[PDB]
């Protein structure tokens, strides 16, 4: 399991570089990212979150944890001004959730682990999650859309959760 960076770690603000070739090393990273993400458990993880500053996102929106998806060098284009409220969380802002409004339909262009390009249209949870994970690659967290008090309260509660997770390793 890869360690996940926690807000307010400044390495989460890093702007990810495009992946130049889908090597067997980015394939193993993807594999390690899925295990880390499934174990958390979470439905998405950006390579930025495990301190690997490259345009790689893993995701699995299924209950069964058996619909895995990879997005490498993604471009996300909204297809509407209409937004959709969603209560977002983030493995890098542990146990914090709040409402974010994002465009409700998007185009995703990305490459898969075979280096093949694809283009799909996303709504509902896929649209929410791809935009959340694209934000990570541009050094942005979902708490940047909240009021500063909400951000400060998130920061203070995450620092407490992280301290408790360290104490749990000593016990
Ligand atoms: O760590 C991340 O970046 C992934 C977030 C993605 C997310 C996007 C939109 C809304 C909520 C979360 C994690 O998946 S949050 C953990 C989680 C686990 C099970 C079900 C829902 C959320
Ligand atoms: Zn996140």
């Amino acid at each position: 399991l890869l360690p996940i960076l926690s807000f307010p770690d400044p390495r989460l603000r890093t702007i990810a570089k495009p992946v130049e070739e889908v090597t067997d090393e980015i394939r193993q990273l993807a594999a390690d990212m899925f295990e880390t993400m499934y174990a958390a458990p979470g439905i998405g993880l950006a390579a930025s979150q495990v301190d690997r500053h490259i345009q790689l996102i893993v995701m699995d929106l299924s209950e069964s944890k058996d619909e895995p998806m990879v997005f490498i060098n993604p471009k996300v284009t909204p297809l509407t001004e209409e937004t959709q409220p969603y209560e977002e969380g983030c493995l890098s802002v542990p146990q914090i959730y709040d409402k974010v409004d994002r465009p409700s339909r998007v185009k995703i262009e990305a490459i898969n682990l075979e280096g093949q390009a694809f283009e799909i249209e996303a709504d509902g949870l896929l649209a929410v999650c791809i935009q959340h994970e694209m934000d990570h690659l541009n050094g942005k967290l979902f708490v940047d859309y909240l009021s500063p008090l909400k951000r400060q309260r998130a920061r203070e509660k995450v620092e407490k959760i992280v301290r408790q997770r360290e104490r749990e390793k000593v016990a």
